[PDB]
């Protein structure tokens, strides 16, 4: 089984994919149309679904069209010791394909994390965010498995180019983490970090946040940490901080040119998902208020107007 499989879905998904082209065969893209297919995508895997050809937008409309086709997509995905799934919560295709695929990985009893974007353009985007987050929490519950995600809100003002750019970087860091070439760091360890419910049975499988941090201080400030996993380049600087239920260390190799940071900390928690939802729901609400506070003029035809079948008023 390959070391890591990288799944992207939808527009955002493939846009983030173009920056990870150098990983070639490890990258698998999926969309409902080719709207976002560029040239650097031939260096990687690409699959589009039938019947759909890129419309919504609408997840309710896309789901039943793509559901039957999932078995087939799964076949285009080899066994892996870890997976990364990436897509937007805001659109219609990524926010369907992604969770559908996520559900299959969970039946592979696989070890995986997800990178998702909070789209913030419209009450469509916002509404979709909520539904997809809700979807992910239902899968967690039904499959009894934490659904671990790095959440990136499209902060007002900031360019998608920029937002995509940091997601790419965070993905590399996870690719490093699971590149199996560390000291003390087992493949079984990594599974136990991200699938903490398998051994910690008193804990509740739910949607969790993944925090990636390059300082000990930054990691400690992650609230109500559940499951930590640290990489050190200088083993001496190793410190056990915070209060996670699960903690595991590995050591990095200096001759590894992947290593671009003195120390990386991968911290899963869940308490912060509440606020994410509060923000998103409050945004939708404030927009929705102005939407239904808008008023239009009365018509400029009335019942004295002779109107034919084509709408002609002569
Ligand atoms: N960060 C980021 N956000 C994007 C990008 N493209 C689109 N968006 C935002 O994400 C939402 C969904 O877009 P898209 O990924 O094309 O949806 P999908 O293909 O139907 O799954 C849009 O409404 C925008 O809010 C991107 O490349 N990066
Ligand atoms: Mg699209």
């Amino acid at each position: 089984p390959v070391k890591v499989c990288l799944i992207f879905a939808g527009g955002t998904g493939m846009n983030v994919a173009t920056k990870l082209v150098d990983l070639g065969e490890a990258v698998h893209c999926f969309d409902t149309c080719d709207k976002n297919v560029v040239d650097v995508h031939r260096s990687v895997n690409v699959t589009l679904t039938k019947g759909t050809r890129g419309a919504g937008g609408n997840r309710k409309v896309i789901l039943p069209l793509v559901r039957p086709q999932i078995p087939a997509l799964m076949d285009t995905i080899p066994e892996a010791d870890f997976y990364i799934v990436c897509y937007s919560l805001g659109g219609g295709s990524g926010s369907v394909l992604g969770p559908l695929i996520t559900g299959q990985l969970a039946d592979r009893k696989a070890s995986f994390v997800s990178f998702v974007v909070g789209a913030m353009e419209s009450t469509d985007n916002l509404g979709n965010d909520i539904d997809t987050m809700k979807t992910l929490e239902a899968i967690a519950v039904n499959k009894h498995l934490p659904i671990v995600v790095n959440y990136v809100p499209n902060t007002q003002g900031r360019s998608y180019e920029s937002i995509n750019d940091e997601i790419a970087e965070k993905i590399r860091k996870v690719v490093l983490l699971v590149n199996q070439n560390h000291g003390r760091l087992d493949v079984h360890d990594v599974a136990n970090w991200v699938r903490f419910t398998d051994k910690h049975n008193y804990l509740i499988p739910q949607v969790c946040e993944l925090h990636i941090e390059t300082t000990r201080k930054d990691a400690e400030n992650v609230p109500e940490a559940i499951s930590q996993l640290s990489l050190y380049l200088d083993p001496s600087k190793e410190v056990a901080f915070g209060t996670p239920i699960y903690r595991k260390v590995g050591i990095m190799k200096v001759d590894d040119l992947d290593v671009t940071d003195d120390q990386i900390h991968f911290v899963i928690n869940s308490v912060g998902v509440v606020e994410i939802m509060k923000t998103i729901t409050d945004s939708k609400l404030e927009m929705t208020r102005q939407q239904s506070k808008f008023t239009q003029r009365n018509p400029i035809i009335d019942a004295d107007d002779n109107v034919d079948e084509d709408g002609m008023v002569v």
